[PDB]
DNA sequence: CGCGCG
DNA sequence: CGCGCG
């Protein structure tokens, strides 16, 4: 009857790999999209990284880039 | 019913300025002694800074020292 | 303001 | 892990 944060992992997941290989996008644009809060976004963002899904770049802010092996 | 961000400074302050000339403390040393979130110290100490009560070394964890004025 | 942090 | 951030 719940749907903890496993629901957002997906929504972002789905997001970043629609994206082209050349394409980057970032939290604020994803948090508005899905019309979620930016801290929502980048806990998924930062766990998706640790599963290779999505790549982060320290810009300012960072750019979040899909695994080119996508 | 609670003690509140300008009580917490309070007991902060009272320790820091009862630092020694040169000894520092940090954040999780000050949470421990008293009894009182770590986050909840760090948002009295940067403030503390600020004012010049303290100043930070960076390092980890960060080191607060007892500003010279005092 | 980069912050994801338990 | 530095995090204080409203």
């Amino acid at each position: 009857c719940t749907v903890n944060d496993a629901e957002i992992f997906s929504l972002v997941k789905k997001e970043v790999l629609s994206l082209n290989t050349n394409d980057y996008t970032t939290a604020i644009s994803l948090s508005n999209r899905l019309k979620i809060n930016k801290k929502k976004i980048n806990q998924q963002l930062y766990k998706l990284q640790k599963e290779d899904t999505v790549k982060m770049v320290p810009s300012n802010p960072p750019k979040w880039f899909k695994n080119y092996n996508c």
